[PDB]
C-alpha cells in the first residue's frame, strides 16, 4: 500500500531504532562502526555506519541513544532508545500535560516527554549542527521506538525550521500532546514525520484521548502479525487526526505487538 | 532438502516447545485449550489441542512442562520446558555423568538431566500410559527446547519399547551423554529422534566432547539467520555421530541463535 522506497526507509530506520537498545556499549568511543547483538540491525551493519556521539541516562529524564554518520545511505541519524523495561514504563505512565508555547503556538505536550528532551535539547542540537555542517548534503533524520519514538517526535518539532530538513521516523510512539500539537505535527514544514504503528500495539494508544492527547496525521499502520515478516503490502497509510481503522481501534490491545516493528525491537536476543 | 511435511512437523513441535515457556499453563485445568502469548504457538492454537497434565517444578529437577492431546494432528505431546533464564543455566552447567544401564548397557548420561527425569519418570509414564490407552490411534511425541530438549531425548530413550512408539523432536538440545548413548539414540527403534540445531547455537555444543560427550545422528541443521524465516532449503540433514559441518563447527557460539528455531523460542514477547 506504500512505495518500496518507503518500505526500505521504514525498515532501515526501524533497525536504527533497535540499535538504540542492542548496539553494544554506550560507553563506546566516537568513530567506531555500529553493530548490534542478535541480528537487531543487519542493514545498519551493511552500511558504512559509525557513532558520532553516545549518551546514557543523560539529563533530567535519563535519555539514551546515539548520533550516527551513515556514509552509505547519506544520512545523519539521531536515535533515541526507549525504556529498558516497557511493561513498567507503561504501567508507570503519567498522563499530565504541559504548555509548550516555545515549540508550538497553543500546544500542550506530555510533561515527561517534553521535559526529558528539553533537558538535553542544547547539547544534542549542537551535535547535529556540527554534522549538518560537515555533511551539508546528508539527510538529517530523527528516529526512535516506544519512548524513543516520542522523544524523536518532540526533538523533530523543536529543532525544525533552521535551514536543514529533519525527518522523523517513530516506531510505536505514544501520543505526545494535545489536539493543537497534533495539528502542528501534521502541517509543520522542514520535514516529514512518518509515524509507524503495528497492529493492536498498546503504546500508540496511550496516553488516552480521554486525557487530552491527540494523534498527529498520518499514521502508517502495519497489519501483519507479531513475529511475521513485514512487506510493503502490509502497511496502510491512514489520513486524519485521530483516525480509526488503524492502531486506533476499540479492540483489545497488546504488548508483544509493540516489540515487533519489521523485526524484533525494544528488547535484545 | 527436507520434505514440506517434515518441515511442517518441525515447525509444529518447535511451537509445542515454545508453548512450554509461553503457555498459560499451571492453574490451567485438564481440557483447557492450549494458547500462547505473543504469537509464540499459532499452529498449536489452530489445532484442537488441550492440556492433559501440566507440571511445574516437579521433583528434584525443577522439571516444568505439559502433556497435550491434539485431536487435529492425532498426537499425545509431552512438551518439556527449558530454563527460565538460559545464560545462568549455561554458566552453572554441571558436566558430571552418572550411569544409566536402565536405558542402555554401558551408557552414561549427564548426571542432572538423568536425575531430573528419574525423579519424575514414574509419574509421567503413568500419564502417558493413560493417554495411550484412550487414544491408541494417536502418535506419541516427546518434544522440548534447550534443557527441555534434553529431558525429552532422555525421557523418550527410557520410555520406548513398552508397546507404543515415541518420537522425539528437540530444539537446540545439549549433548545428553557418552558415546555409547549417542550410538543408542541413533539406532533405538520404536520412535525416531529428530535432533534440530540452528546455525552457531551454543547449547548443542555443551557439554563439550572433551568432557566425555557425543552427539547422536542425524542432525537437522538450520542455515538461515537469527530472526530470519526458515524455508525447506535452509535445513540440512547431517549424518554421522559427532559430525562437523552442522552446529558442531569451530566458530564463536551464540545465545541469540538458540532463541530462533522457526520462531521465537525459550523467551516470550
Ligand atoms: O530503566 C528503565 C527506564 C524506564 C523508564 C525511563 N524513563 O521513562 O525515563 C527510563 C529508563
Ligand atoms: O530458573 C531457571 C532454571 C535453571 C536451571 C534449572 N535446572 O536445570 O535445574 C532449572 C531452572
Amino acid at each position: 500500500e506504500v512505495s518500496q522506497d518507503l518500505f526500505n526507509q521504514f525498515n532501515l530506520f526501524a533497525q536504527y531504532s533497535a540499535a538504540a537498545y542492542c548496539g553494544k556499549n554506550n560507553d563506546a568511543p566516537a568513530g567506531t562502526n555500529i553493530t548490534c547483538t542478535g541480528n537487531a540491525c543487519p542493514e545498519v551493519e551493511k552500511a558504512d555506519a559509525t557513532f558520532l556521539y553516545s549518551f546514557e541516562d543523560s539529563g533530567v529524564g535519563d535519555v539514551t541513544g546515539f548520533l550516527a554518520l551513515d556514509n552509505t545511505n547519506k544520512l545523519i541519524v539521531l536515535s533515541f532508545r526507549g525504556s529498558r523495561s516497557i511493561e513498567n514504563w507503561i504501567g508507570n505512565l503519567n498522563f499530565d500535560l504541559k504548555e509548550i508555547n516555545d515549540i508550538c503556538s497553543g500546544c500542550r505536550g506530555h510533561d515527561g516527554f517534553t521535559s526529558s528532551w528539553r533537558s538535553v535539547a542544547d547539547t544534542l542540537r549542537q551535535k547535529v549542527e556540527d554534522a549538518v555542517r560537515e555533511h551539508p548534503d546528508y539527510r538529517v533524520v530523527f528516529t526512535g521506538h516506544s519512548l524513543g519514538g516520542a522523544l524523536a517526535t518532540v526533538a523533530g518539532a523543536d529543532l525544525r525550521g533552521n535551514g536543514y530538513d529533519i525527518d522523523v521516523f517513530s516506531y510505536g510512539a505514544p501520543r505526545v500532546g494535545n489536539r493543537a500539537f497534533a495539528e502542528f505535527l501534521t502541517v509543520q514544514t522542514g520535514g516529514t514525520l512518518y509515524r509507524i504503528t503495528h497492529t493492536n500495539d498498546i503504546v500508540p494508544r496511550l496516553p488516552p484521548r480521554e486525557f487530552g492527547y491527540s494523534h498527529s496525521s498520518p499514521e502508517y499502520w502495519i497489519k501483519s502479525g507479531t513475529l511475521v515478516p513485514v512487506t510493503r503490502n502490509d502497511i496502510v497509510k491512514i489520513e486524519g487526526i485521530d483516525a480509526t481503522g488503524g492502531n486506533n481501534q476499540p479492540n483489545i490491545p497488546d504488548i508483544p505487538a509493540h516489540l515487533w516493528y519489521f523485526g524484533l525491537i525494544g528488547t535484545c536476543l
